């Protein structure tokens, strides 16, 4: 409680000058420390559930040896806006890996549709998230419908404390075996979107892996992440962000700034 305290003030004047609502839950996995705003609240998960559809593959690859290697083939009406690596690959097809480091590093819209097809849908990675415990999570809707951010609408969202609970499982935790445990950490530290988020808030002689999320509408973008601080215990966090109106944009800079706060109310020099 008391280091949710320390930065209650700054958060609530940041959320302020960005005209919407900031949800933050950082975890020091070493003493167990906690930073919470907002941290049980609702926000859409946007691109982000695409990090934990990966880990999702991952896990079924530990019972289906060879999924990893599986070529996918798709047509054209696979396609989605924002498909950067799968439309380089439409006339060759890509492997399921490939797809999910594409979800992963290059937030691909049509590789994350094929990974939930192979999953069964928005239901089998909401079942995947249910198995490792998190009782929060819901993916109801496939790109591009998740990203409608509807104010109030729970469809497609979870809450920054249920994706740090759930990232430090799959990322630090036993929720994946040792391999698939290191491959998802490796996706996530070769994100390329993520850039102006919590990456801005960490030094550069830390290791960092993060996935964002940006819904295009409602102020609702957002990015959760492992940090590495050189000489102590990893550092999870995840930062939402949602506006109350449709035309209120995002902004990466309060993202950033958000973890900044975060990190120094766990006491994180950075
Ligand atoms: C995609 C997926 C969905 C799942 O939904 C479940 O209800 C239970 C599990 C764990 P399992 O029973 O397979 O050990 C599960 C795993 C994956 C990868
Ligand atoms: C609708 C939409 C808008 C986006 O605007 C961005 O600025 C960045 C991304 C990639 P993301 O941050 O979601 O990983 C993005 C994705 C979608 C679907």
């Amino acid at each position: 409680h008391m280091l949710t305290n320390l930065v209650a003030e700054p958060f609530a004047k940041l959320e302020q000058d960005f005209g919407g609502s900031i949800g933050v839950y950082a975890m020091d996995t070493g003493s167990g420390a906690t930073v919470s705003y907002r941290a049980e609240e609702r926000f859409p998960l946007c691109s982000s559930f695409k990090g934990f559809l990966a880990a999702a593959v991952l896990a079924r690859s530990q019972q289906q040896a060879g999924l990893l290697d599986t070529p996918i083939r798709y047509g054209k009406n696979a396609l989605v806006p924002w498909s950067p690596i799968s439309e380089k690959y439409l006339t060759t097809g890509m492997t399921v890996a490939e797809l999910s480091a594409a979800a992963v590093q290059y937030s691909d819209n049509a590789a994350a549709n094929l990974l939930l097809k192979e999953l069964g849908g928005p239901a089998g990675l909401t079942a995947f998230m249910r198995s490792i415990g998190d009782t929060t999570f819901r993916l109801d809707r496939w790109e591009l419908e998740l990203n409608s951010a509807i104010p109030g609408d729970a469809r497609d969202t979870s809450s920054p404390r249920a994706v740090t609970e759930s990232l430090q499982k799959l990322t630090l935790g036993s929720a994946l075996a040792a391999p698939q445990r290191q491959q998802f950490v490796d996706w996530l530290k070769g994100n390329t979107t993520g850039n102006h988020r919590i990456r801005a808030a960490v030094p550069a002689d830390w290791a960092v892996g993060d996935k964002t999320g940006t819904c295009g509408v409602y102020g609702t973008a957002n990015d959760y992440a492992v940090v590495w601080p050189t000489g102590r215990a990893p550092i999870v966090l995840a930062v939402y962000t949602r506006a109350p109106n449709k035309d209120d944009k995002h902004s990466e800079a309060v993202i950033a700034a958000a973890a900044r706060l975060a990190l120094e109310g766990l006491g994180v020099n950075g």
